């Protein structure tokens, strides 16, 4: 009954449809059924949890945290603490075990979760058939019909493919790929010095690749990070041995007889040709919505110019009981954006008010050092005619970070000079993930940053160069630097 | 010869240091007399920053030494410990945290005296240093931060050889083969777990029937006990220590017996720490002389700017009521001289979090549920473990959980406890939380990142608000 696999072809009915078992879908079937509502959610794949826990965000930081701890102890580090070692060496098989595990331990974990809370999971390929009506085909070619008063489309998002460079996931890979590779490559160029590729960049790196990064922009890290935590966050990330090609295009990549890959490139102006050669091709110039074959057209939802779903904001699509979440719409690609536009989207078929602000919506990298933010940037601000004070406090004068030995970055905060009103936060260094959780608390209250500075953060901890950092925007000085 | 001074700081651990400082930066001509050969006081210089830094390295020590790096394909042919080394980063650590305070004072114009400072006149104080030389400050007010000592155990001598304190146990130069541990509070905890993972047999005595000191949430205490039980870390509860005997062959030899009575016995030991708690420090500080009376306990008696019962003479720190923690010191030490300046004083007790550096790390600010219970307090309870929590899974380190209490009638925060990773970090939300007097839904509504830690918070207000978690 709560698994309607291959075979399994009566006609179902419904309170909620969710199509999609992503972070913004599974949340949204699982807050769905416990607000009362008879709760489907269709899924084309073999598990559930979408991108992230497939082969996004958690395989991706398992791998990060593993070649962290590998960088540790096969540098300088732990032999600077008094732990020797003869003869370290990288067993990748295993490492890429330990990954697995995640992965499969928390797939495992949300069918529990659906059956636990009576959702029923229907594997196969949904189309939306009628504007009450959607039909799952499954893997043996049999279909299901279910019988629906809202839709609520979370199919998520794809790679973006690069023209006249096949992903083969052999010697050219996505991310996908790249999350599984069989041995360390020699050298690696990577296309595209966003989040996620600087994140694959730094895993291979630290396990010995000699890598690459290309970008047509002339900064790393995405969308939205303000410039001078990533320039800042650039040259760290240089002197680790990460290198950088910004303000550049790839013309081409061939792949040649022996096996290794020529890629052409060129100033992204023009001039400057030349070519470089690597082992392994990573192609991550970004991710865009997914809605192939759901039905959109002959229900005549259009969609924009770069393939979203159109939705307002109780997350309705035109037709007004069909609704869209996630990746698949407009703001930032992330899994808590996903989530959080999931549960408010159920809370108001249920009858509530919905409202969501992007602004307070964190990003973070998990390099090491990290890098994290949340509110606005300075050239956010600036665009805006806004008039703002800056804090900062960098983490070499942070105790627990001198003591720990690991002191690379710094808290900048912005703040409003009328009101002192916490605008902005914008963290590179160690615990940045963790921290600006802190700083969105203080966002949704509309917090000073007097009111941050006064809070007793406990010590020795990171968090106080969070607590410094508002001190200095508020008062004009911190204590300790 | 003499120096004149509208504010005289006697002591530079956290209070007195960032006092100056503070004082400093609102403009008042600022002196600082520390008798010790270093600024920073304990937490600095035997008590925070060592201990962190030795809990640290000995973390790595484990994870590279037992069964962790390997299972993540990290593979080692032999690992051995270097003791000196370990102890020289540490010392490291300390000797740059220190030298940073005294450029600190140097950067905001404070007047560093070296000497033990006795208060001689309601408006003098005099610094004796070490060869008998004399410095005069004559100040408009005096503030007291002179801070806290070890409190010895009556019938055995701390001799920082084979009976030490925290001082002695933060800098032993061989890892002990046995060690007996005095007190399982934060501190005895801390170091018997430090020295359990770089090799020495270690068994905690405590007197009372928990583990982590006082205010600690029972649940809590007994289920970070049976974690560090299971990592090879002893403990004898309910159980009084009656003497301890130095032997002949080196070896110590400690009595002990059942708190209620009846269970004597003997066991033998390399190295004693002794750490049943710390007291304020006061001595000759020339009180008496003046009538300032200290309470049973030792604490000079403050009102709320705190001014003693002579107006112009403060303290502040572990020398007063309260939690005897560096960052309550310090908030003190800033709202104290804010106060003279003519501004408002507000520290709240309730939100001062408390934490503990073992793996797992344990933290908590607010109220535990002996406390609502005593109380009369109605609440609810939720609860996440991080077993249910991505980042922490993904990490494979997934002990422990978080736990919220929140009032049945408005769904306010009234206690965060957390046993678990990032526990220390995590709390600060929580402090920020309790401060703005948030609801358990206000915070189940924050978008919070994913993967995070911090999730397993928002989960556990979640599940004390709406009854139910997501993820669990
Ligand atoms: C390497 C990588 C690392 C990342 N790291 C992070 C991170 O650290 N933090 C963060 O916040 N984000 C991270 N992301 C982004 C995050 O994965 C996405 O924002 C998130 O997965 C989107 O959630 P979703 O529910 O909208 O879509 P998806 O996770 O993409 O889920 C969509 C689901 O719908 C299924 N589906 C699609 N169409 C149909 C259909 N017609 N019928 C049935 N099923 C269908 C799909 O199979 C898929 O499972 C990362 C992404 C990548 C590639
Ligand atoms: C092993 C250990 C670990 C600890 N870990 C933590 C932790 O992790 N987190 C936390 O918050 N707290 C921790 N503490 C407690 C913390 O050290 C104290 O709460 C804090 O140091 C108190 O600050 P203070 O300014 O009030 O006093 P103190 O730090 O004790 O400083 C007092 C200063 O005054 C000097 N002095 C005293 N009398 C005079 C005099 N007459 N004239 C001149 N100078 C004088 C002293 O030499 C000293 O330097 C720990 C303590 C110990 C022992």
């Amino acid at each position: 009954v709560l698994f309607q696999g291959p075979g399994a072809d009566q006609p179902i009915d419904a309170d909620v449809t969710v199509i999609g078992s992503g972070p913004g879908g599974y949340v949204a079937a699982i807050k769905a059924a416990q607000l009362g509502f008879k709760t489907v959610c269709i899924e084309k794949n073999e598990t559930l949890g979408g991108t992230c826990l497939n082969v996004g965000c958690i395989p991706s930081k398992a791998l990060l945290n593993n070649s962290h701890y590998y960088h540790m102890a096969h540098g300088k580090d732990f032999a600077s603490r008094g732990i020797e070692m003869s003869e370290v060496r990288l067993n990748l098989d295993k490492m890429m075990e330990q990954k697995s595990t995640a992965v499969k331990a928390l797939t495992g974990g949300i069918a529990h979760l659906f059956k636990q809370n009576k959702v029923v999971h229907v594997n196969g390929y949904g189309k939306i058939t009628g504007k009450n009506q959607v039909t799952a085909t499954k893997a043996d070619g049999g279909t299901q019909v279910i019988d629906t008063k809202n839709i609520l489309i979370a199919t998520g998002s794809e790679v973006t493919p690069f023209p006249g460079i096949t992903i083969d996931e052999d010697t050219i890979v996505s991310s996908t790929g790249a999350l599984s590779l069989k041995k360390v490559p020699e050298k690696m160029v990577v296309i595209g010095a966003g989040v996620i590729g600087v994140e694959l960049g730094s895993v291979w790196q630290r396990l010995g690749a000699d890598v690459t990064a290309v970008e047509f922009l002339g900064h790393v890290g995405g969308v939205g990070i303000d410039m001078e935590i990533s320039k800042n966050f650039q040259r760290i990330l240089q002197k680790q041995g990460f290198k950088f090609k910004l303000n550049t295009k790839v013309t081409g990549a061939t792949k040649k007889s022996d096996g290794k890959i020529d890629v052409s490139i060129e100033a992204a102006s023009g001039g400057k040709a030349e070519v470089i050669t690597c082992d392994v091709l990573l192609v991550c110039i970004g991710r865009r919505p997914f809605t192939k074959n759901l039905g959109l057209e002959e229900l005549g939802i259009e969609l924009d110019p770069r393939g979203r779903i159109p939705v307002n904001t109780r997350f309705q699509t035109k037709i007004p009981n069909i609704y869209a979440i996630g990746d698949v719409v407009a703001g930032p690609m992330l899994a808590h954006k996903a989530e959080d536009e999931g549960i408010i989207c159920v809370e108001g078929m249920a009858g509530g008010a919905v409202h969501i602000d992007y602004n307070c919506v964190p990003s973070v990298i998990y390099t090491h050092p990290e890098v994290a933010w949340v509110g606005k940037s300075e050239e956010q601000l600036k665009e805006e005619g806004i008039e703002y004070k800056v804090g900062k406090f960098p983490f070499a004068a942070n105790s627990r970070a001198k003591t720990n030995a690991d002191t690379d970055g710094m808290v900048k905060i912005l703040g409003q000079k009328s009101t002192d009103r916490v605008l902005g936060a914008h963290i590179l260094g160690p615990g940045a993930g963790e921290m600006v959780n802190e700083a969105a608390l203080a966002l949704e209250y509309g917090a000073s940053c007097e009111d941050i500075a006064r809070v007793c953060h406990a010590h020795p901890t990171l968090s106080e160069a969070f607590r410094e950092a508002n001190l200095a925007a508020s008062f004009g000085k911190s204590i300790n630097f």
